[PDB]
Formats: C-alpha cells, structure tokens, sequence
C-alpha cells in the first residue's frame, strides 16, 4: 500500500538562499537599468544606445530563464515494491507489454556494428520474454541492415542467457568487451571464467561475419540484390520499395542454448512511392506505432535511438514504477530519461554532456509539469498518442481520426494493451501491410494531433508541448546508473551542424503556428511551463544583442569614450553589486545541483560561441525562407576574434603613444574584450591547433569581412 | 639469431601475405592498441591471431634465451650445433663466410610455398689494414 | 591530561579565507591612498602569497574535482572567519 515511488523536495537548507538571491538580483537588475539611463554618454550616444539595448535583452533573457527553475524536485524508486506487488514469485507477471522503437535510415553512413549493439542490448532487458517487444525500422530499406538484423538475431541465441545468467553490465557486448575496468568485481557464478572466454572468442567471430557482410555490400549488383532464397529484395530502389515486414525472433521464431524463448524482433520497412512526402523521422515514428498497434499493441512504446544503448539493464522496471502506479499512471504522458554520452575527452572540450541543461533546467522543469520532450530515452503512454484527454481524479469520428483499418481502430480501445480476443491471429500479417501503406494517412489526422506532429525538423518539442497542452503531465528520473548511452560527436563542425539545426527546428516553429504565444489557450496548461516552452523556442533570438555585445570593443576603442562614465558616488556601487551577485547565483546553482565548475564555464563558453556560429545563421535562414517562401557557419566568430585582437592592440598601442594618465579607461577597455576573447577561448583553439579542420576559404572571407570593418571604422 | 628468424619466418610470412596485416614485424604489429578487427573480411582470422602471438612469444623467449647464452665467450671459443669451431672467434682475424638460409632449396612455409633469399655475409678482416666500417 | 569528525579541516580553511580577504581588502585600500610607497605593499604581497602557494592543495582539494567538503565545514568556517573579522575592528 506504500507509494510505489517517492517525490523528494530539495532540503530548504539550499532552496531558500537560491530564491534569496533570485529576488536579491531582481531588486538590484530593475536599478541597474535606471543608473544607465540617467547617464548618457553625450560623445559615444548610438554606442551608448547599444549599449543599454544589449543590456536589457541580456537582463530580459536571464529573467525568463530563471523563472521555470523555481521549485525544483528529484524522484526516487523502489524496485523492491514492485518486485513485491507485480513481478511475484512462482506466478506470470502482471507488467504491462512495452514496446521499443528503433529507427535507422543509412548503413553506409551509420555502420550495422552500433545498431547491431543496440538490438542487442535492446532484447537482454531485465524484463519479461512475452511482455517485451522490439521493432527496427529502415527508412532507406537496405539490404545490409536485414542481414546485420539477422546475424543479430542468430548471435542473441548465445548472448542473451549469458547475460542473464551472469547478470553483465553492460547488455551491449561491445562496451562491455572494451571497458579495462576489472571484470572480476563480484562474480559469485563459479562457472563464469570460462564461459567469457568463449563469449569473447564468439563475439570476435560475429564482428567478422559483420565486416565481411559490410564489405560485399558496398556496391550494388546490376541486377539488383538477391537474397540467400534466390527471390530479388523487393527494396531495390531506395524510391519504389513496397511496404515489407519480417519477424526474426518469436515465439516460434527459435529457442536459445537454454531451451527459453527470446523477445520478438519485428523489421518494419515501409512502402514509398515517387511525389509523395514522408516526412522522415516523423513518418516513420507513426507507421511504427500503427504497426506495433496491429501486431502485438503494446501497453507503452520506449523511443531509443540506434546509437544509444542499455547501460542500465533495469530501465524497464523503473520505469512502470512511474506508468504502472494507479494513481500517477492514469496522467502521465510519457517518462523522460537523462542522456549520457561517452567517449568523450576528459575535459569534455565540446560540452557534449551538456550538464546544465540536463541536471538543472530539466529539474527545474519537472518541478511544474515535468520535462521536455528531447527525443531518445523516452517512454511514452499509448492513449497518450491517440489525443485522449487524460483522466484525473462515433465511428465515423473514429475512422476520420486514426484510419480505415478496423484492426487498428479495435486495438485503440485496449487500454491495457494485447491483442483483442476477437481479432483472429491467423490474418494479422495482412492487415499490418495494409497500415503500412503510403495512402493511409491521406484524409486522416495523423501528424496532426495524432501521434508525432509534422512541421519541425526538431519535430520532438512540439509533440511533447501538444500533449502537455491536453493536461497530461511527465515525470523525470535518474537512476543512480545511466539508463541510456550515446556517441558523443567529436567534431566542431558536426556539433555546430546538430546545434543550428535545433536552432532552425525551434525558429521554424516560431514563425508557423502551434507556438505557446497564440496556441495552447485552453486552461490546461501551466503559465510557467508556458513561459519554459517560450525559452525553448525562443533562445535562437538572443543571438543578434550578444554578437552587438561583443562586436562593442573594436568599434568603441578604435573611437574614444566608453559606455561607462567616471567611477562617482553610486556609480561603481551598481557596478560591483551586480557582478557579484551575477556570481554569487552561480556558487548556490553548482552546490545544489552538484555541477561542477569547469563544467559550468564550459557551458559559458559553448554558449557564447553558439549564441554566434549557429544561432544568427538560424535567425537569417528562418527570416529570410519566411518572407520569401557549407562551413560558413563558423565566419562570424572569426570575425568578431580577429576584429577584437586587432583592435585592443592598436588600442593600447595608440594609449601608449598618448601616455596620459587615465587608467579608468584603459582599464575598462583591458578587462572587457578579454571576456571575449575568453569565452571565444575554445574558438581560437579550435581554429589553430591540432586537429585543424579549418578550410582556407574560410579564412580569406574573414580576412575580407574584418577588412570591410576596419576600413569602416575610419 | 638469423637461424631463427629464418625458421619463424615459414609461420609468420603466410600469416601476413594471407590476412594482410599491417606492418609486418610482428613486435610493433602486435604491440599496437588499436582494435585490429577493423576491417579483416578472412573469416579465419581470430583463430590464427591467437596461435600466431602464441608462437611469437615463444620465438622471443628462444630470442632471450639466446641472448643470454651468449653474454661471456667459452674459453676454447664458441662452437656451432654441428660441432666445428665458429670461424669468427677473433673479431680481428675471422675468414669471410657466407651462408645462405633460405631459398629455393631452403625450405617450404605452411603454404607450400618458397620464401625470398637469405644471406648472411661477414668480410674477411686481418690485422694492419682499414675497413672503413659502414662503407 | 588536564581533564583524565571533519572538523580537523577547519583551522586551514578560517587562515585561507581570512588571508585571501585581508589581502584583497588591503591592497584595494592601497588603491584608495594610491601612495608611492613600494616598500609596505610589496612586503604585504610577496608574504601572504606564500601562505597560499603553501595552502595549494588545500585549496584544490576543497574546490575542485572529487571534492570531499561538507556544508557544516564551510558554514562554520564562514562563521570563525566572521567573528575573526569583526574582531579587527
């Protein structure tokens, strides 16, 4: 009768200074601006005027971030309840059936070994054979991936009763083979040394047999591909493949060393024709959802990724310890999971982790409603897909909204999952092929408000916001160990690629409709969690006052004056109570959250190189494709770098020609300018330096821009 | 030394030339960390490797216990397996030798195969004349 | 004799602050007096530093990674320092 999982509110201990400071800042940022307007600088008044505009966006923008992070919370499970209240002993378990999403689009780009790993790790869950499912979806229907599928599928035979008897951690057999840390730590299993080196001595083999398939499918045959049966793989063209579906591992699908049977594996491919839009990812999430629906209907649908694994075995368990408990079950829309990368450099120099935004504002956020939907690691409610509005304590309608299967529209109404007892399983292979189908989404309202929603190429936040906009809410955890693991990119240019498109993906929904500003007026939703959907559509926008913040030294010092006047009573008081509490917020965030602090800084840092290499380009390709229907992404930085070091040089150098004795100035000007250059810092490394990968080209234009400048400032 | 390699050479040269392992000396080849299965097709592959640095390191322990045999010089002066007296016991006196290891009579490796010629040559060098060393 | 944990970090950390405060504070009022004397403030600033390069490790293994520091630590030491400082006056 206990709660199966518990709410712990952070200790007041931390809580109160947090919103001490908070309101201290407010106090002392509405002042600030009133000093800076009763003095005007009468020589530098357009510089002045900049000045202050830079100010009160930067001040806006604080205001709106901090306002979501309020009243954060954390969440703890008991893994020991729900042993004891459903997984019983010496009886079938009660847990409803899950269902797992893998989608992948290129095996040339994306190698077969990781997605091998991923199913792999996918089917070795802690969780119930016939209560688990598993569904891989090839957008580009290669013939490589269904025989990586199927060397897969005959490896999983040996691997999977290993895993489970020896209870190995990681389930993906290649981080698990590659860590140097001790394997030997608690081993109890006598019969253990022995079985790893045949495992190991398998392994090996099976990324052979995946290498040599990887290598005789790197050209594609003038007569097309054919299969081991001698019938020619349908999916020839990438274009005009028709719908296919093929189930490897099942009930009748074959039995492991053990003699026990395994979690069905199902490759869903689906059918595309010439002029016809499919919207990608977006396409392919719905088809998979209509076809697990069809096929084994799942009581929930996990969303992994093909590059992230199972650290943690028992994801699965924690997670119906949220969706299954009656009370916070009957409301939840969906369960979000941290995500954790690794391979990564020690100091993490391109803050792939992203710690601030994935242990403070993710709380914070979950302190209201819960947190946003980032895409991987995500466990989403099934009614909570259809548009059913959530409990909280007609056919030609229904066939207008989901389709025109009545396989489909039957299974809808299990709510608690499994195959219906009047749908006759002998003719469920038939009717799957029918959903599949390109024609089935014409007239209907998938993509709309069913299901995932079209218009986004970062098509997860506005799903994630239509469904909290019917008064579902989300819950956030974290597991002692990482549920989840990815590959981190470890190029520049790759993470500016991933970062403008975020950026275009959140101004693209801003422009259309849908947005929180003039959608989502029903009553249901949260006011603060309006105002941290506006922070996450809106933050592209502070690009053009922070590249104006730090184009300001060049421009002001080549010129005199400042934006400062001379230090007099009241003058440097705003000044210095500003800066430090501007610092002392910091300290309170790192010491409640556990953040350290050169992760921290590093998000700085990445912040303000993102702020200009991605986020201006986001805001011209938005602005200008709306009003009219590579590697130039890292320019301005270069710019504003070689205009600032140009400019504080022969700065100085012309102070000392003048030899005057005015150190305020030159002070102002010394310590500012070098804040550019410091959190350009990682810019500069990257430019010059080891691992160049800086096209000459690029250089020549920001010679040319930064020439343009100079001449303009004479 | 050069006995040995040749002999460890009819197991090592069939090994590279079928499974195209980069590079060929087998110490930095195998003291690489690099994951060597990055793109071996040879089914037949991980099976070899083991036997193949099974056998390398007992051709270094033969290799060390060679070298440790011959760390001081017998007083009648070194003597050969067949039994006659190693001609270059004076490093100052010894008659040009050349000696021959592998070739075409030499021996045949796993594969059945021949192997490139081996020589060992050792000028003559008396007493009250330059050498010119390397040259 | 006389008489028949973490607080054995403390005594460090009430010299540490209390040296880096004085210090800041002092040579900011130098700036006040802007006086030439090189004497007095290099005295003070050549010393005071060496308390600190020989508290290095102190002040990395309080603030840094694997940190091992306790909030009572902190807040007693802040509050040693407090009493410390008014006691100047």
């Amino acid at each position: 009768r206990q709660p199966m999982s518990r709410v712990v509110p952070i200790p007041s201990s931390q809580l109160t200074p947090y919103r001490v400071v908070i309101i201290l800042r407010l106090i002392i940022l509405g002042f600030f601006l009133q000093y800076r307007v009763t003095h005007p600088v009468k020589d530098a008044y357009p510089l002045w005027l900049t000045s202050v505009i830079c100010e009160i966006w930067f001040a806006l923008s604080w205001l709106l971030d901090q306002f979501p992070k309020w009243s954060p919370i954390n969440r703890e499970t008991y893994l020991e309840r729900l042993a004891l209240r459903y997984d019983r002993e010496g009886e079938p378990s009660q847990l409803d059936p899950v269902d797992v999403f893998v989608s992948t689009v290129d095996p040339l780009k994306e190698p077969p070994l990781v997605t091998a790993n991923t199913v792999l790790s996918i089917l070795s869950v802690d969780y119930p054979v016939d209560k688990v499912s598993c569904y891989v979806s090839d957008d580009g229907s290669a013939m490589l991936t269904f025989e990586a599928l199927s060397e897969t599928a005959e490896f999983a035979k040996k691997w999977v009763p290993f895993c489970k008897k020896h209870n190995i951690e990681p389930r993906a057999p290649e981080f698990y083979f590659a860590q140097k840390i001790d394997y030997l730590k608690d081993k109890i299993q006598p019969s253990f040394v022995k079985e790893r080196r045949a495992m190991k001595r398998e392994y090996e083999e099976f990324k052979v047999r995946i290498n040599a398939l990887v290598a005789k499918a790197q050209k594609m045959p003038e007569e097309g591909w054919t299969m081991q049966d001698g019938t020619a793989w349908p999916g020839n063209n990438p274009r005009d493949h028709p719908g296919m579906i093929q189930v490897f591992l099942g009930h009748s699908g074959g039995l492991d060393t053990d003699g026990n049977e395994l979690p069905r594996l199902v490759y869903v491919s689906r059918e595309k024709r010439p002029g016809f839009q499919h919207h990608k990812k977006a396409g392919a999430m719905n088809a998979l959802i209509r076809v697990s629906a069809v096929l084994t209907n799942g009581a929930y649908l996990l969303n992994v990724d093909c590059d992230h694994y199972f650290n943690n075995s028992k994801a699965l368990k924690e997670a119906m310890c949220f969706m299954m408990d009656p009370v916070i079950g009957k409301k939840t829309c969906y369960v979000q999971f941290p995500q954790r990368f690794d391979g990564i450099d020690l100091h993490d120099r391109y803050a792939n982790r992203n710690i601030v935004f994935f242990d403070i504002n993710m709380k914070g956020q979950d302190g209201v409603q819960g947190p946003v939907y980032v895409g991987t690691g995500c466990c989403f409610n099934r009614q909570a897909l259809y548009g059913y509005d959530p409990v909280l304590t007609s056919q030609k309608s229904l066939e207008k909204r989901f389709g025109q299967s009545p396989v489909f529209i039957a299974a809808t109404f299990m709510e608690q999952g499994g195959i219906p007892p009047s749908t006759n399983p002998a003719t469920l292979l038939k009717e799957a092929i029918h959903v599949i189908s390109c024609g089935y989404e014409d007239k209907t309202e998938w993509g709309k408000e069913i299901g995932w929603i079209y218009g986004s190429v970062t098509e997860d936040i506005l799903t994630g916001f239509k469904m909290h906009a019917r008064g579902w809410i989300s819950i956030y955890c974290m597991p002692p160990r990482p549920a989840f693991k990815g590959s981190a990119p470890i190029n520049l240019s790759d993470r500016l690629n991933q970062v403008l498109r975020w950026a275009l993906g959140s101004i693209e929904i801003f422009l259309s409709r849908h947005c929180p500003l003039w959608y989502g007026y029903n009553g249901k939703l949260k006011p603060l969690m309006r105002l941290a959907y506006i922070n996450t559509i809106v933050y592209p926008f502070t690009s053009i006052p922070l590249i104006a913040y730090c184009t300001l030294p060049a421009f002001c010092l080549l010129t005199n004056k400042f934006i400062i006047p001379e230090i007099s009573n009241f003058a440097s008081m705003w000044f210095i109570l500003l800066f430090v509490s501007i610092f002392t917020t910091s300290i309170l965030e790192l010491r409640w959250s556990g953040v350290s602090i050169e992760d921290w800084w590093r998000n700085e840092q990445f912040w303000v190189i993102g702020g200009t290499s991605a986020h201006l380009f986001a805001v011209f390709q938005g602005l200008l494709k709306v009003l009219a229907g590579w590697t130039s992404l890292l320019i301005p930085p270069t710019t504003v770098l070689i205009v600032n070091l140009v400019g504080i040089v022969a700065g100085v150098s012309y102070a000392i020609n003048s030899g005057y004795q005015s150190w305020g100035p030159l002070f102002g000007k010394l310590f500012f300018a070098i804040w550019v250059i410091a959190h350009l810092y990682p810019f500069l490394k990257g430019l010059l330096g080891r691992q160049n990968r800086t096209p000459t080209i690029v250089i020549v234009w920001s010679v040319l821009l930064a020439s343009i400048f100079s001449l303009l400032w004479v």
